[PDB]
């Protein structure tokens, strides 16, 4: 127990939202499990229980700080989140930059941009209507929609959308393991370095204004600021990738589609299921280091060793959500934006733009449906997100 024997876990692709055999094996095993992934050396520990999860993300004993050092095995060939970025920082650090852009992520704050979200989607859906189906639901709205949402948020001209999304597929790519120099992936920082630094020097509510305003007034330097900005910028399409997985799995369940069709008042608390549900990424993301020894379950851990969380196994625990595989719209404390210091500022964002993508798609569609059988649209492989490489459907017309 105290010991528990290295499980291998190599990339491999599933099908659609189908649930990773591994990670169920693993789930089964007891709360404290060891893996390793295909990257970086040796063996991690795993807790997949959702009071395990809550404890190693939410204490300041795990810290990100002390990650980069020391080649932990790990998914992906090389990490996205640059030395400094919040994804690697600890409190205080962590905590003073979160701030300077936490007032303009929550419910008060992303309603300043939901009603030109709002029309800017409707203008993306009926563009496709006028064009006549069958179409890629993917290519025509999930793609285009949350880049144009993030850009909006953040105060980035509509003219550089395009070149946003090219920048983050580059930094994306070379996470997967492809060859790109440092040159080319701090385009994007040298766009936020002139539009926060030199640009937005006024008054404003965006948040590169808030950005600028917060490295004027020294509570956080431009290189913070720049360092949010991008992984901001990249995490906004997210939602693609997700509400993919949410539009495949209502079309290919008619049955749920049309219950949120037809009950509009569920969709908020339907939305959050389906949120808990899928499966939004293959294996863990990034791990924390133990910097004193610790117990979780008993199991001891020594200073130095890495633990990685699984907030998706986190979201299926038996305890927490009876009949975890069930997708009940009427279940929900489900932590698929994370938990403790590191929690997904986006969350908030995503929702509304969930909410708006099925409203949109679901009334403005005359007889929305997939133009292929479930199992043959094609999934992402070798990713880090999971979701569809294309959506095909057709419409009344
Ligand atoms: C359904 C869509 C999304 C999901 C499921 C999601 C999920 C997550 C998860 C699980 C984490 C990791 C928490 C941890 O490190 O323990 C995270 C981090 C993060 N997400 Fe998202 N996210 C979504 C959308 C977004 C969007 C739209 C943005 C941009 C506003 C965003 C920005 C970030 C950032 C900046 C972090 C790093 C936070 C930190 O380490 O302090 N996310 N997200
Ligand atoms: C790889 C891992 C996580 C993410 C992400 C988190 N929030 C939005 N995107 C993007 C790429
Ligand atoms: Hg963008
Ligand atoms: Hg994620």
């Amino acid at each position: 127990q105290a010991v528990p024997p290295v499980r291998d876990w190599p990339a491999v692709d599933l099908p659609g939202s189908d649930f990773d055999p591994v990670l169920t094996e693993l789930m089964r095993e007891g709360p404290v499990t060891r893996i390793s992934l295909p990257n970086g050396e040796g063996w991690a520990w795993l807790v997949t229980r959702h009071d395990d999860v809550r404890l190693v993300t939410n204490d300041p004993r795990f810290g990100r700080e002390a990650v980069m050092d020391r080649q932990v095995t790990r998914l992906a060939p090389h990490f996205i989140p640059a030395r400094g970025a919040v994804g690697f920082l600890d409190p205080p650090d962590h905590t003073r930059l979160r701030r300077s852009v936490a007032a303009a992520f929550t419910a008060r704050g992303v309603e300043r941009v939901r009603e030109r979200s709002r029309g800017m989607l409707d203008e993306l859906v009926d563009a496709m209507l006028r064009a006549g189906p069958p179409a890629d639901l993917t290519e025509a709205v999930l793609s285009p929609f949350p880049i144009a949402v993030i850009c909006e948020l953040m105060g980035v001209p509509a003219t550089d959308r395009h070149s946003m999304h090219t920048w983050t597929q580059l930094i994306l790519s070379s996470s997967h393991g492809a060859e790109v120099s440092e040159r080319a992936k701090n385009e994007m920082n040298a766009y936020f370095s002139d539009l926060i630094g030199l640009r937005s020097d006024s008054a404003g509510e965006d948040v590169t204004s808030l950005l600028g305003a917060a490295v004027g007034r020294d509570e956080i330097t431009l290189s913070e600021a720049v360092g949010l900005a991008v992984l901001l910028q990249i995490g906004g399409e997210a939602v693609t990738n997700n509400s993919g997985q949410m539009f495949h799995l209502l079309l290919s369940r008619p049955e749920l589609a049309e219950r949120l069709r037809s009950e509009p008042e569920i969709r908020p608390r339907a939305i959050d299921e389906l949120l808990r549900w899928i499966p939004h990424r293959n294996a863990v993301g990034l791990s924390r280091i133990a910097l004193e020894d610790v117990e979780i379950k008993g199991v001891r851990i020594r200073a130095g060793d890495a633990v990685y969380v699984s907030y998706l196994a986190a979201n299926r625990d038996p305890e927490v959500f009876p009949d975890p595989d069930r997708i009940d719209f009427e279940r929900n404390p489900h932590v698929s934006f994370g938990f403790g210091p590191h929690y997904c500022p986006g969350g908030m964002l995503a929702r509304l733009e969930s909410e708006l993508l099925v409203d949109a798609v679901l009334d403005r569609v005359p007889g929305l449906k997939l133009a292929v059988a479930p199992e043959d649209v094609p999934f992402k492989k070798g990713a880090l997100i999971r979701g569809p490489e294309a959506l095909p459907v057709t419409w009344h017309a």
